[PDB]
């Protein structure tokens, strides 16, 4: 309720201009990863419902509890790195999958609050973070809807800035009509 009461300290303003910062802030957790020598690949999607979906094929948000909280890292990182607490917290709902361990390990969030123990799911081959989430309507109560142009702009500056990265923008909202922008800068 720290980051719900006074959203402005956190993210700037709940106008448009805030809700994009949502979606950067997911996006620069996966670009660290990539920079650390451990992922390659970015996906950004926009659902049906302007729900946001970021993945990468880093290393997987370590599971593991951690001695101190008694909680794996993921619930302890996503609930306070500040960052992806806040866009938990301003969001009604919020589902990370982290693909490590050949395992697939899944939580689900209202307000920032964990709605169940964290749960393996699945058996994978792969490594890598998906995180879903719906930004809050009671508390970006101006607009909802991403416009698809801001997001392409921030996504090709930041494939050109980190080089290498392969930054994926798909918009999903209309089936009818699926544009998706590739980003991959070798200079
Ligand atoms: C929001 O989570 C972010 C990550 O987001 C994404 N997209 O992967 C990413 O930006 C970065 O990811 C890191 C940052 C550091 C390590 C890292 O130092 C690792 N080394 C380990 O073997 C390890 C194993 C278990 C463990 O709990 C920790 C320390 C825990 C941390 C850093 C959460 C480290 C590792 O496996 O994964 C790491 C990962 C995936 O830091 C987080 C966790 C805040």
């Amino acid at each position: 309720e720290a980051a719900r009461k006074r959203p402005g300290m956190y993210i700037g303003s709940t106008s448009e201009r805030g809700l994009h910062h949502l979606v950067w802030e997911i996006v620069d957790n996966s670009i660290d990863e990539a920079l650390a020598g451990y992922a390659n690949q970015i996906e950004v999607v926009i659902e049906k419902d302007n729900w946001i979906k970021v993945t990468d094929n880093g290393r997987g948000i370590p599971v593991d509890i951690q001695e101190k909280m008694g909680r794996p890292a993921v619930e302890v990182i996503l609930t306070v790195g500040v960052g992806s607490s806040v866009v938990n917290a301003l969001s009604q709902d919020l589902e990370v999958y982290v693909h490590r361990n050949e395992t697939i390990y899944h939580q689900a969030y209202k307000k920032g609050v964990p709605q169940f123990d964290l749960k393996e799911v699945g058996t994978t081959d792969k490594t890598g973070t998906v995180i879903r989430f719906k930004a809050d309507g009671e508390i970006f109560t101006e607009t909802t809807v991403y416009n698809y142009e801001t997001l392409q702009q921030r996504i090709r500056e930041l494939a050109f800035l980190n080089k290498g990265i392969q930054i994926t923008l798909r918009d999903e909202r209309d089936e009818e009509n699926v544009r998706e922008d590739s980003y991959h800068y070798e200079g």
